[PDB]
């Protein structure tokens, strides 16, 4: 129980050669079986990742009443805390530079420059491998003439969770199962292990934090018609300190449609079209967090399985 390896080293990496070719079967057969897959990633220095790390903490040791003014909606960039467990909180639109400047005033209003600057540089190299990511995925199913279409206006999010020293050794759960709403997402654990993702079995694999991790996203898995798998992942800490996570979503413009290339007789139609900005709201509700582990518990559900 180990998770693929991906080298993105972003050497080489240019479509039509023959390492993008290599690294897009790789891609898909990670994404298809596991859901995830592990990444050595040099888009982002080691330098840059522990400064992302840094703005992290920064940010979340601001006042809860600062931490507010970033809004009531926890599905996507709303502070968030189980008290003596977890806390965490997101700058939404991290491509987006005026919307970056606009997030750092709002916290800072007598400015913060290195934080505004080292996210939204981090934000910028991780869209760039997700970019590539979703690009080797759309060759892959046939599909490359309509990926343009389907990355218009992509929405990144940059998210910091942190959770406490939980004051003991062995094993300390930290975050419950959950699937992601992202398109993709791409994780650092910053030096301390505790993701840990459910095989299709049943199984359990819980990497080393030396390197990022892609995992799939339910809109993804949407798209695909149920061809990729979007994984269970959590949290359990297995050692008494602190943890960071950094991780970067892609979610579409507005709608998630599954194209008609991915139905066929084997392969019925499971899911209508959706809104992002709904399914994350709903995913929050006492009547929709059944949509939280299994998209197929959502109203774009056809019942096509029966
Ligand atoms: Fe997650």
């Amino acid at each position: 129980l180990r998770l693929p390896v991906i080298d993105l080293s972003m050497k080489n990496l240019k479509p039509g050669t023959t390492s993008w070719n290599s690294v897009r079967t790789q891609v898909r057969e990670a994404l298809e079986e596991y859901g995830c897959f592990e990444a050595v990633i040099d888009a982002v220095s080691p330098e840059l990742q522990k400064a992302v790390c840094n703005k992290g903490h920064e940010l979340l040791n601001l006042p809860l009443e600062t931490k507010m003014l970033n809004g009531n909606k926890p599905e996507y960039d709303g502070f968030t805390s189980i008290p003596n467990l977890n806390e965490g909180m997101g700058v939404g639109r991290i491509t987006d530079l005026e919307k970056v400047e606009r997030f750092t005033n709002l916290m800072w209003p007598e400015g913060n420059k290195d934080f505004c600057e080292t996210v939204y540089s981090y934000g910028k190299r991780m869209a760039e491998v997700d970019h590539i990511l979703k690009m080797m995925v759309f060759e892959s199913f046939g599909m490359e003439k309509h990926f343009d279409s389907f990355c218009e206006s992509t929405n990144y999010l940059l998210h910091f969770m942190r959770y406490q020293q939980p004051g003991k050794d062995g094993r300390s759960p930290a975050l419950s199962l959950h699937k992601d709403k992202s398109i993709l997402t791409i994780v650092n654990q910053n030096d301390v292990k505790g993701l840990e993702f459910e095989t299709k079995d049943g199984e359990w694999i819980l990497p080393t934090a030396d390197n990022h991790i892609v995992l799939l996203g339910d809109c993804f898995m949407a798209w695909s018609n149920g061809r990729l798998h979007s994984p269970l992942h959590r949290v359990t800490l297995v050692a008494n300190q602190a943890r960071l996570s950094t991780s970067s979503f892609s979610f579409p413009k507005d709608i998630i449609e599954t194209p008609a290339e991915l139905v066929d007789e084997e392969h019925p139609l499971l899911f209508n079209p959706f809104e992002i900005t709904e399914l994350l709201a709903y995913c929050f509700t006492k009547e929709g967090a059944k949509a939280v582990c299994d998209l197929k518990q959502y109203k774009a559900y056809t019942g096509a399985l029966e």
